């Protein structure tokens, strides 16, 4: 299955999405992503639409 | 200064860089740039760390 | 980016933006707004000051 | 270390400086600064004197 | 079928070419070819329209 995380930073945003089949694995990349990205704030993860969101 | 664009396409990944003083004027050449790359998506941009990424 | 449309019609007359990755997804709008608008003519783009015109 | 950023555009004219290890990441600020300030043109750099300057 | 690298380095540009059956086999000429070449920098893969880019 594919989640979604949506970029809402101080400057960071946009969409992000990634093929996972388990959402704490898809996450691996986001969260990782997200320093890479430079947007770390608090997470939140809706598995009934396999959508992420970070907000700082 | 210089921001960085990454590639996550359908399969067109690697990284992408431009010098601009304006993050806004350097999306010019990573947007239309991606269309003669074939990978067009959502977008967001790091402007707390000058760096753009495209979701499709 | 953004991509700005002007306006030169019969009595249409202004200026007209929008923010997309594409100049062709742009077009889309602007194109599809010019009938909702009544100026429908010669179209033209520049990709080099991302600015798009139609003359009747 | 300081670096000193000279205002020279159509209308906006003055001093501006930052306090950065850098000389690229000061300039950052300054180039990130100037579409805030409007003044956006060709930009140069003396690392002699710490000073940037950009004219439109 | 065939895909194409994009030379984009300090000095190094141009285009280039090769025949193979998978991507990842193409890129080993590219990437090896390269270094003989002197451009190295980030690798990206378009498989959508088999090009490649490398950008140092």
């Amino acid at each position: 299955m594919q989640y979604k995380l949506i970029l809402n930073g101080k400057t960071l945003k946009g969409e992000t999405t990634t093929e996972a089949v388990d959402a704490a694995t898809a996450e691996k990349v986001f969260k990782q992503y997200a320093n890479d990205n430079g947007v770390d704030g608090e997470w939140t993860y809706d598995d009934a639409t396999k959508t992420f969101t970070v907000t700082e």
